[PDB]
């Protein structure tokens, strides 16, 4: 039967310029009263402490990509990335990964600066990320809330998240990094108030009916034009900033040149795009990402067969 | 009788991290015939290049506050914030500061996290500089241009553009650090482009009648509620969020607190708070500046009297 998760964690400042995780944290940490629910507590952990105290995405590696079973099991070295010796520190508080001794489950809090919303980031199709994002549409009447597939091209899952048996991502723009937006604040704070209630019922052995619904699904990225020097030639077109899961069709203008032309979708399909012009991904040759959209079918998880 | 300026620049990348400065910058260096006229032409400068390069706003100083006559007087030594070093590096270029050298103006361009729209900010009441403003509004009928005058508290200016025997910065937000917008870029662009044709006119002879205007003049700054500690205790409040240059009133709500109160404005007066909600603004403990509005008269400038 049903497992509780019990041993839960909420994680902000992964990056440490994402201000709504990194504050609420640090909020949490002095008043914890606020993550604790009737079957469980959750803990609340500044990810990336030295990032954050610089007000910086990370001091030398993105710490959202540090956390493979490869990074996490070589031979330490005073040399490393700090942020590879960060994610072995979590890889201790919250796994190991890939172990039985790993937390139950993970919410690590982002912000981007692109026009997203509310999204949840999940790595897989877990029916237990879907019944929670389909929870929290249904708290939130007439706010987007959306369910974003990335799953890990590579061999290896790199997240923070990825080191629990289970976790997901919630994501939060438009935000500038280093800025803390009162609105983006509060909403994100309910949202974890919510999702600590969605565990607490789960925990309590609540059916969770089957339902169908739809999700984005990640096809890849397409990365801002350049010079041969790989310098931007452009940015992402006017008509397309600010449009994240709106629907991108070949023929329309993608990028607008600093010559002043304009670059046209080319793709064969009708494709979602997702995280536009974010900051932190012009060094990851990322304009934006291609998602499908698709309705898929999400099983019950009922307490009893 | 009229001096025409003939030694004029355009500094982009002050801070490294703002983008349409920076990437006008570069755009023109390689392409500097935009930025000729019939009777002058600009030089473009990146005046922070190894911020730039990190995508930063500095590395040591910020090298907008490192351009007074103390530092660039000073005798170089290698532990010198690398600003510093800059400083005096655009101090041979551009002035040096004070001398019958420097340049006739420079125009220096900013970004902001803040809701500004388009704001020239100058150092000075110089009726050319007001003019400029004047001139830049009928160019652009129905979108706000405001003359933000910042009068430094100090003995001595420290600003990149105060190198030069005149200059005016121009400002355009809102746009996160490190994320280029093509729509700010495009108008900055233009804005660039009409403040060069401004100069020409000038230069030309043209008479430039007497004329009211209002202006925003700096009152001071108010900080970021704080604990005992000096961390955040909360941010801009949701309703001042966003409204640069709107009137604040004494009752209204200024900040939202963690704990969930609200702060009221306690001034005397009206004001009307600019650079609302600024990322670099954090760390120099200002949450917005006070400016209080004003109609000033402009004295004409002929080419004869
Ligand atoms: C703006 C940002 O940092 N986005 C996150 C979003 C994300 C990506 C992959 C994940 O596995 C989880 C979250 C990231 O790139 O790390
Ligand atoms: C966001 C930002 O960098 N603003 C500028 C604006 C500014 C301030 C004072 C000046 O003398 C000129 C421009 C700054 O603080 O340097
Ligand atoms: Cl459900
Ligand atoms: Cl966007
Ligand atoms: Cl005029
Ligand atoms: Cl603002
Ligand atoms: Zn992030
Ligand atoms: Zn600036």
């Amino acid at each position: 039967s049903r497992e509780p998760l019990l041993r839960v964690a909420v994680t902000g400042g992964t990056h440490g310029n994402e201000m709504c995780g990194v504050y609420l944290a640090r909020y949490w940490l002095q008043n914890p009263g606020e993550l604790q629910r009737p079957s469980f507590s959750a803990m609340p952990v500044l990810a990336n402490p030295a990032a954050t105290a610089a007000c910086c995405r990370y001091l030398d590696r993105d710490l959202n990509r540090s956390c493979t079973l490869t990074f996490l099991g070589s031979t330490a070295t005073p040399d490393d990335p700090y942020e590879v010796k960060r994610a072995r520190e979590l890889n201790q508080l919250l796994g190991p990964k890939g172990t039985g001794q790993a937390f139950d489950f993970t919410l690590d809090l982002h912000n981007t600066t692109a026009n997203t919303g509310v999204c949840l980031i999940s790595e897989s199709n877990i029916s237990f990320n879907l019944h929670l994002c389909h929870y929290l549409q249904r708290q939130n009447p007439g706010m987007p809330c959306r369910l974003f597939l990335y799953e890990p091209a590579g061999t290896e899952t790199f997240s923070v998240e990825s080191i629990s048996k289970n976790g997901i991502c919630l994501a939060m723009g438009p935000q500038p990094q280093g800025v803390l937006r009162a609105d983006l604040f509060s909403r994100m704070r309910a949202l974890v108030a919510s999702i600590l209630d969605f565990i607490e019922l789960f925990n309590q052995g609540m059916d969770l009916p089957a339902f169908e619904m739809d999700i984005y699904r990640n096809l890849g990225s397409v990365d801002f034009p350049r010079t041969a020097d790989g310098d931007l030639a452009g940015t992402v077109h006017p008509q397309l900033q600010d449009h994240d899961f709106e629907p991108l069709r070949p023929g329309e203008p993608i990028f607008k040149l600093f010559s002043g032309e304009d670059v046209l979708y080319e793709g064969d399909s009708i494709v979602y795009p997702v995280f536009i012009n974010e900051a932190a991904y012009y060094e990851k040759h990322v304009a934006f990402l291609k998602s499908e959209k698709i309705r898929v079918t999400v099983p019950a998880l009922l307490r009893l067969t």
